[PDB]
């Protein structure tokens, strides 16, 4: 179906794809559904950038996962594509059916949710909710409640009526659960609330930028990204560092609210605390809980590997 790469931009993009994924044959080839991810996109962007003498960003690849779409981004006035992939709304995939809204972790970016592309049926749109800088809610919020309220308003703009399907990872899980609670108070239906190894802040606050390891792994991808030789831009990681600091700040102001609905929790078994089971931690704030234990650590709960099992479970849960 579709066409084959056109002369110029599309051809240059397809060749780039081939080099990375190991195979582009048509203009409608999706970078992520085939196996790509944000890091492999950072390579593409830097590659094409040095190749066409233009600022190509990883963010552009995240929202234009197609040879066709990315080609259009490069062909268009580069003054209108500067913030692509860095805005509140992150269109990972547009479908002609329901929408799964995915909430960002402490980094404020929802790029990691691209892993869902290979699992959700075609009709589904996969829309990430982010917190850009400056002026994203994480930066301007005095407390986490303010961030939940801001994202709720964003969500209602994107889809004014339910039912709603929400997915959150870590901090995003906290936000998703708080948003679900608010939607229910509005008499709206929450058909799906997915939590990727999310815990009530109360089971953690009873205890500053920590762990340092959280800054280490951030530094890990720091090098991974620069591995493709950062080309004059550092907006990505300065944004991440800034949001991390605010996430830490906000989590101390975090208080859970009761959600009278069912949540689907994916637990990272390797980092579970002896004595605090997921069922016990969430009992006061989630009415019904379906738990799926994964053999991984917290950080890897959203990894493509872990998702070889989580992805199908989410698809199965959503189909009904």
């Amino acid at each position: 179906p579709g066409r084959a790469p056109k002369a110029g931009s599309e051809t240059i993009i397809a060749a780039a794809f081939s080099s990375l994924l190991g195979c582009v044959q048509d203009a409608d080839a999706d970078f992520f559904a085939l196996g790509g991810h944000s890091l492999l996109a950072m390579k593409l962007a830097a590659q094409l950038s040095r190749q066409v003498a233009r600022q190509v960003t990883p963010g552009q690849v995240m929202v234009a996962s197609t040879v066709a779409k990315l080609a259009t981004i490069i062909d268009a006035e580069e003054d209108s594509t500067r913030r692509m992939g860095f805005e509140t709304i992150l269109p990972l995939r547009e479908g002609n059916g329901p929408t799964l809204f995915c909430f960002h972790p402490a980094s404020g970016f929802a790029w990691q949710f691209s892993v869902l592309s290979r699992y959700l049926d075609p009709q589904w749109s996969i829309i990430g909710i982010q917190s850009p800088r400056p002026n994203g809610p994480m930066q301007t919020a005095a407390n986490l409640d303010e961030v939940c309220e801001a994202h709720l308003a964003t969500l209602l703009e994107q889809q004014p009526h339910g039912p709603y399907y929400l997915l959150g990872y870590s901090l995003g899980g906290t936000l998703a659960q708080g948003i679900a609670a608010r939607l229910r108070a509005r008499g709206e239906q929450v058909a799906f609330l997915g939590l990727l190894d999310t815990w009530p802040p109360e089971t953690q606050n009873w205890q500053g930028l920590d762990p340092e390891v959280l800054a280490e792994i951030n530094r890990e991808r720091e090098a991974f990204l620069a591995a493709q030789q950062g080309s004059t831009s550092t907006e990505l990681f300065t944004t991440i560092e800034g949001n991390y600091a605010d996430a830490v700040r906000l989590l101390t102001t975090a208080h859970s609210v009761p959600f009278d609905g069912k949540a689907t929790l994916f637990v990272a078994e390797r980092t579970l605390q002896e004595g605090m089971s997921p069922e016990r931690a969430w009992s006061p704030w989630i009415a019904e809980l379906d738990i799926y234990r994964q053999d991984c650590a917290h950080v890897d709960i959203i990894s493509p590997g872990t998702f070889e099992k989580i992805g199908p479970i989410i698809r199965a849960t959503l189909n009904r």
